[PDB]
Formats: structure tokens, sequence, C-alpha cells
């Protein structure tokens, strides 16, 4: 079903409803905007198979650049063209925009100021609510950036739902907006991130997957906060069997994460194996990926 | 006396010092901004007069023709050109630049947001201090549109003063503000104001002139918020010669305004007689400036 394939991972759809009478119509797009980086993770690539998701549905995918750190980028602008290779290496074909800022730029940028009030405007904020005005306007300079030149849908991590629920406010376009969750980080503090050594990069070599896989935060018959459940429940394909040691029980059959889910709560799966398992998954998983550097 | 010069009627001057230091300048420059209008009145020309005194003591001039109603592109700009021709009437030659809306622009504004603060931000306001984003925002896009781009001094009417005194702590570059003060409508209630009949145009008939003088506010002893009096301080010369009937008195020769003032607050000269000097003495003044019309 195209509707709950999409829906399929999603922590938010803001208009359910709204998302089917959308898949209705022709001519559909969805953008999503990335902060280029230096290493694509697992946790960008969450996000490229839910666009996935939606250019299976017939969306057009706009995939907006995101510097808003104008205050170099003839250093930032491959790390996108690097970053589109990745997406593209991923299987992803779509239409690129960059912050790019033309001249009716202010002026609808004011025009959503007048509508957005100061109590309303601090909702929006990140948690270091405390002011300069660059604050203030901030938020509405985010909610302009949202590529809706003509696009159904928005979408974006978690992290980015205060300033999508203002955008949904503001703009003359209703658009619906589809909230993918946040990967822990491998060593179970904040998300993953390029840092820590706490993220894998689609590129890893099969060494380094395993490598860091072997030291993640995974305790035993824990599922909330654990890194490597949730690397299971994102990426992996299913049935899926386990090889493991005799004393441990042999071979293990899962039909599903849910299934995989009780044997790890009940520890009938240890840590161990859970993590050998996710290494190999994964390394075949990324390896056709990585294979796409000639 | 240069420094003298440019002082004379002018409310206030930021760092009298500082701009004793610019004098000495071989090469200096001087802005001001007006909203385009419709008539251009003895409040433009209030201006359009300290401008001159200016480019008298070897500033540049430059005017800015301010579309900040942005929020069109073919009313705005002519009406421009027609208050060009004005005040190349008034016998200023000065360069011109108007509203833009750049590449550069929105970065700007942000870098003057970052250091502006709320509280700061608010001061700056009309008393609408009181909200909408936009209100905030205002103030540094107005500050930016202070054409300061390499300007020595700029000027404006005491109206704009709480911006100014803004933008003295925001620009990078510590700009000399020359404040001209406002001249209170005909019939004696605000700034003189293209309507409500309280404006003399500079381009009115002698007929026209008459009228509006005839009936304009002038209470007998008052000097305070009386705009008749405020005409003969601004544009008229001394001595200055009163006709009157003998029976009143016969004619008067006043050598400066001081002199004119102590006479008026003493009821030593009547109304009647003052209008009628100011009528005719400004019919003589602008004369030249209405027939620059082609």
């Amino acid at each position: 079903d195209e509707f709950e394939m999409i829906k399929r991972n999603t922590s938010e759809i803001i208009s359910e409803e709204e998302l089917r009478e959308v898949l209705k119509k022709d001519e559909k797009s969805a953008s999503i905007g990335f902060e280029p980086s230096g290493k694509i993770h697992l946790g960008h690539y969450l996000q490229i198979k839910k666009m996935i998701d939606l250019q299976n549905a017939g969306f057009d995918i706009i995939i907006a650049l995101a510097d808003l750190h104008a205050y170099e980028l003839d250093e930032i602008r491959k790390i996108g063209d690097y970053n589109k290779k990745v997406f593209e290496a991923m299987g992803l074909k779509a239409k690129y925009v960059y912050g790019s800022l033309d001249k009716d730029y202010t002026l609808n940028v004011y025009r959503l100021a007048l509508k957005t009030t100061l109590k309303r405007a601090r909702r929006s904020m990140e948690l270091i609510a405390r002011p300069k005005v660059a604050e203030v306007i901030y938020p509405i300079m985010q909610v302009n950036g949202i590529h809706y030149k003509g696009v159904d849908v928005a979408v974006g991590g978690m992290e980015q739902r205060k300033i999508h629920m203002l955008a949904r406010e503001l703009l003359p376009k209703k658009v619906v907006c589809i909230h993918n969750p946040v990967l822990t980080g491998l060593d179970g503090e904040g998300k993953m991130s390029s840092s820590k050594g706490n993220f894998i990069a689609v590129d890893d070599s099969p060494e380094e997957i395993r490598a860091k896989i072997k030291k993640a935060y995974c305790p035993a018959g824990v599922v909330e906060g654990n890194p490597i459940m949730e690397i299971a429940k994102y990426f992996l394909e299913y049935p899926l069997t386990i090889k493991r040691p005799e004393k441990f029980g042999g071979d293990l059959t899962v039909n599903s994460y849910e299934e995989l889910e009780s044997l790890f709560k009940n520890k009938e799966l240890h840590p161990m194996d859970l993590k050998n398992a996710v290494a190999e998954e994964l390394i075949k998983i990324l390896e056709p990926i990585r294979k796409r550097l000639l």
C-alpha cells in the first residue's frame, strides 16, 4: 500500500488525511533540506530512504542544501556535490536547490513577519529560549527557506518540528509535513552525529563497520535508546537469520523486528550476537552504495 | 565660518566635535533620504536648504529616494524624478540613489540584528512600542537603508532621531548625524503636511500662498507651535521690512528674527501684519523655483 509505505517508520505526519489526498494528484513534490555534511551517515540514509519511499510513490524529489551558516562556501559548495553523489549512489534521483536569496526574498520574509507575533516566534525557538533580534527573525527566515515553491510535502527529522509547525501556520500553501525519527548515536548519547565516532558513514569499510559496532552501547534486554536495535528497525530486511555459538543456542530466525524486539527483551538474544548480525547485514547493505566509487 | 553656517537652524548635531574633525577632511560627502512626495513643501525645502549649506562647505551631496513601502516599482520611481527636478530648481545639484534589495542585503541586516537586542529595538520604535515580528525588525531595516555606504554625515528631520541614534550604535563606521527642526503645519497641529490645507507647496501660486497663510494659526504674543513664526525664522532674510498702514504704525524694519520674536511676544507686532509680511516674502522667495517648470 502506497500510504502505508510512506508512513512506515515515521514519527508523525501532519495532516494524515491530507497526505492521502495528495497521493491522488498526478504531480506531487516533496522536499527535504540537508545541511551539507563532510560525512554522510546512517542518520542521513534514514531520511533518503524516506525520500526514496516517496519517489517510489511518484513524488518528484527536491533536495535543498542548507548553508544557513551565512553569518565559506567556496568550501561548502561541493561538499554539496559530494553529498549529491552519495544520494545518487543510494539510488535517489532528484532536483537540487541551494540557499539562494533572489530579489523577491526580503519582501516575503517581511510579509511572514507581519503575521507572526513575538510570543509565537519565541515558541518557535530551540532551547536557548532565554535576546538578540536575530534570534527572533531567524525562525521566520527558516520558514522561508522551506521549498514550498510548489511542493505538497516537506520532510525532516523530529528536531525540525517547531519550525515545521510554524510554517504550517504561516504559509499561503498548506503543506503536509513528515517527520522521521532521529537515530541514536553508537555511544548511546544524543543523535547520530559525524562526531564521537558514533556514526556509521555509508562509505565505511567492512573493517570499520565491524569496529564501531563492536564498541557501541547495547544494554541487554533493553530496547529504548538502544542504537543497535534502532539500526535493526530502520535498515534491515526480514526474515533475518542470526548465526550463533552453540552455547547461545545456534541460528535464530526472525520474521519481523517485532519478533526480534521480544527476543531481545526476554534476553533470548544476547548483544554479542545482535551486534554481529547487524554488522554483517549493514555491510551487505552499504556495499553496493560504497561500490559506486568506480 | 563653515561650522557655524552648517549649525544654523539645526536642532542638534551628534558630535559637534566630530563634525569639526570632518570639516578638516579634503573630501567629504553627506546624504539625506526622502520618501518621494507628490507635493514638495517648506518641510522639504528646509532640509534642501541645509544640504545646500553643506554643499557650499565642500560636501558632496547624495539624495536617497526611500521607497520602504515595499510590502510599486512603477509609481514610485517617477514621483522621484519630479522631486529631483524640484531640488535642482532649488539649486541643489547632487548624486541620486534609490531603494535598491541587493545580494548582500539580508546578510547585512542580520549582522545588525545579531548585535541589536529586543529591548533596544523596542526603544527605537514609534510608540506603538507595546507585537508582530515585522515591528521589531523594521528599525534594523531602516538602519540598513541609511546610505552610509561611505558618507561622513547623515541629515534628517528630528522625527528620525530615534533611528539615527540606533544607527550610531549599530553601524561599523561612525556617521555624523545632523537633524533639522520639524516645521509645524499651518493649522498648528503636527508637522507640515501636504494635506489638511496646512502646507505651502513650493509651486503654490501667490493667491494660494496668501490664502493659506491668511487662515494659518497665529495667536498674538505666542511663539511656540506658531507656524508663521517658524517660517519667519527658517526662510526669511533680515533686515526685514514689515509694511503697515500708517494708522497701524507704518512700515517697520526688523534686523533679526530675535528682534522679531520679541516684537511679537510683546504684542507690538500684529498677526495680520506678520502674516502679510511672511506671505509676501515667501512669494518672492519661491517664485524663481515655481517658474522652473520647464
